This record gives C-alpha cells, sequence and structure tokens, in this order.
C-alpha cells in the first residue's frame, strides 16, 4: 500500500524536525533575505573574525579547524538520535547499528551540510554567522581546501532543489546500507532499506512530480558522498602529522578507522 509508504514518510520527516534544530527551509530563509528569520553576520577575513564574537555566541586556521571538528561531533548527536527513530533499527544486533553508525555518519553531515551552503559560503553558529568560502580557502596549507570539495558537491546536490520532508527519507536510507564492511546480519537491514526506498520513490514523485528521474539522480548524488569522504579521511591523517599538537576527538577517531 502507498499508504504506508506516506505513514512512514510522515513519521520520519517529524523525527527530522525533532532531532536537527536547523532545517534546510530555515537554513535557505536566512541565506535569501527573509522576514521570517535575521540576517547573520558575515566572516570573510581576520578582522570580521574577531568582530565575529562581539555578535556571534592558537591560530586562525586551527581554531577553525577545531569548531568545526565540535559541530561534527555534535551532528553525529543530532544523527544517532535521528537513526534510532527509523522504523527496526534499534531492533537491529547492537554491533550492526554501530556499523550503520560509523560508515554512514559523515555521508549524512556532507548531505546536511549542503543545506546550509550557497556557491559563496556556509552558515556556521545555527544560522547566526556565515563564512565566506574565499575566507576558507584562503587559510594556510593544509586547510585551505578543507573545505573546497563540499562546496563543489553542495552546489551541485543543492542543484536537485530538495527539501526537508525529501532529506529525512533520504538520509535514512544513507544508514540502511547493508553493504557496509563488517555487518553481520546484512538481510534485515536490505528489508529496510527496501521499504525506505520505496517511501522515498513515492515521495519524490509526488513532491516532484515534474522532475525526470528524480529518485535516480539523487541514488547517484551517493557517489559523490563517498569521494568527499574518502577524501577527508586522507586530508585528516596529514593534518595529524604535520601538526602533532591538534587534538582530535575520540569519537571522530572511532569513526575514521
Ligand atoms: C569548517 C566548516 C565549519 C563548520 C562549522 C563551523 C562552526 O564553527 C559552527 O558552529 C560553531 C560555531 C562556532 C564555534 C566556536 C569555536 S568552538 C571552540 O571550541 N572554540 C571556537 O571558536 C564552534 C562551532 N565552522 C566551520
Ligand atoms: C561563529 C563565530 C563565533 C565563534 C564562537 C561561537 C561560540 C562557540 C560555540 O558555540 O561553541
Amino acid at each position: 500500500e502507498s499508504a504506508d509508504l506516506r505513514a512512514l514518510a510522515k513519521h520520519l520527516y517529524d523525527s527530522y524536525i525533532k532531532s536537527f534544530p536547523l532545517t534546510k527551509a530555515k537554513a535557505r530563509a536566512i541565506l535569501t533575505g527573509k522576514t521570517t528569520d535575521k540576517s547573520p553576520f558575515v566572516i570573510y577575513d581576520m578582522n570580521s573574525l574577531m568582530m565575529g564574537e562581539d555578535k556571534i555566541k592558537k591560530e586562525v586556521a586551527i581554531r577553525i579547524f577545531q569548531g568545526c571538528q565540535f559541530r561534527s561531533v555534535e551532528a553525529v548527536q543530532e544523527i544517532t538520535e535521528y537513526a534510532k527513530s527509523i522504523p527496526g533499527f534499534v531492533n537491529l544486533d547492537l554491533n550492526d547499528q554501530v556499523t550503520l553508525l560509523k560508515y554512514g555518519v559523515h555521508e549524512i553531515i556532507y548531505t546536511m551540510l549542503a543545506s546550509l551552503m550557497n556557491k559563496d559560503g556556509v552558515l556556521i553558529s545555527e544560522g547566526q554567522g556565515f563564512m565566506t568560502r574565499e575566507f576558507l580557502k584562503s587559510l594556510r596549507k593544509p586547510f585551505g581546501d578543507f573545505m573546497e570539495p563540499k562546496f563543489e558537491f553542495a552546489v551541485k546536490f543543492n542543484a536537485l532543489e530538495l527539501d526537508d520532508s525529501d532529506l529525512a527519507i533520504f538520509i535514512a536510507v544513507i544508514i540502511l546500507s547493508g553493504d557496509r564492511p563488517g555487518l553481520l546480519n546484512v538481510k534485515p537491514i536490505e528489508d529496510i532499506q527496501d521499504n525506505l526506498l520505496q517511501a522515498l520513490e513515492l515521495q519524490l514523485k509526488l513532491n516532484h512530480p515534474e522532475s525526470s528521474q528524480l529518485f535516480a539522480k539523487l541514488l547517484q548524488k551517493m557517489t559523490d558522498l563517498r569521494q568527499i569522504v574518502t577524501e577527508h579521511v586522507q586530508l585528516l591523517q596529514v593534518i595529524k602529522k604535520t601538526e602533532t599538537d591538534m587534538s582530535l576527538h575520540p569519537l571522530l577517531q572511532e569513526i575514521y578507522k
């Protein structure tokens, strides 16, 4: 029944709004001058970077990098709260639950990162600030190319014009992979994902009826996520070797194995 699929979609959207304080709908209202929300202080160089705490509640590159790192640990926390709400996920073997998160968590971070980006920069501090792509790329090596592959993806991805009710099901599909390395019981995972994929497919054609093959173009985007993740991992191993004094969160170290 299509009707059970819509109920699942409604359930996941509601759980996505409850788990993530900054939705794409809010992010786009901030980014584009809407009166439902307020304007971000823009950071484009070092003076505005230090002017930035005068509005938004060590060297500059390592400080920015370690805040982006604190934020990621926070998103991991929000993603795990979302994941538990995906029907059947808490019912799986605990070891497989850990494996799905470990491998799914960064692909979801960069999907939702895209909600907070345009070609020019990225919202920070829950929408209160905006950090210019040009500033980030001007950071000293090896940090200037830290964010550029996320912007390249985001610009391509934001072109699909997905909204939060689409994204809620898509990030569920990402978690419930079943081709993840080290999974004990693949088949229960594949059964949950086949359901999510049916819910996503219906959602896309009801919400985007004039968008030809949007289901397939979005599933292809999963290729770009995998490559962002693997590049970021390699870049981190270079930062850790040249910056032996920069501390990495154990939660992120446990995932990066
Ligand atoms: C590289 C892409 C990116 C993503 C998110 C952020 C953020 O920074 C947004 O969320 C925030 C904002 C501000 C801080 C302050 C940090 S935190 C600390 O430990 N000392 C500080 O100055 C922490 C987190 N930046 C960059
Ligand atoms: C985004 C510019 C403000 C820098 C520090 C913001 C507060 C730090 C935090 O929330 O962890």
